[PDB]
């Protein structure tokens, strides 16, 4: 799996402006349909890892699977600073 | 299921900020870990659903699986206007 990847408000809006072509619109979905966590060995020991699934209808594209699996997506998650570990806060961007 | 939303740029972008109100991050991934498009059926006949689902390290959390389960949290995708569909059109703010 990929790195963590954590923004401050600021970084996160910089993040946008860099991510977002010209001509594009934003889906946004909230419908999350299944969350949980897992474990994996890696060369590093064992590590976990949160699973958030979103929902969202498909009649919104005129476009086939692969094209919609193509499109840039993001997960994203508003994080309370209380709520990081000290390795999430050495994180922040 | 909820239904589909479709933001502009700027409707996007302002939508986002009613989010970064407290001493809050954001956590973003772009780790999908699966993608498909998967039927839904109803009484009234067939709905095709596309499902995303993202992995983010648990490690930057100092909060249980409960706990990041119910932090606020979506899946954004960029599309260029020339791959929505009519209705997709139709839907945006």
């Amino acid at each position: 799996h990929m790195p963590a990847y954590v923004f401050s408000k600021e970084s996160f809006l910089k993040f946008l402006e860099g991510h977002l072509e010209d001509d594009v619109v934003v889906v946004v979905s909230s419908d999350v349909t299944d969350f949980c966590k897992k474990l994996s060995e890696s060369m590093v020991g064992e590590k976990e890892y949160c699973f958030a699934e979103f929902a969202f209808p498909a009649d919104i594209f005129d476009a086939d699977e692969d094209e919609i699996d193509e499109m840039m997506k993001y997960a994203i998650v508003f994080v309370e600073k209380e709520k990081l570990s000290e390795a999430g806060r050495n994180a922040i961007r």
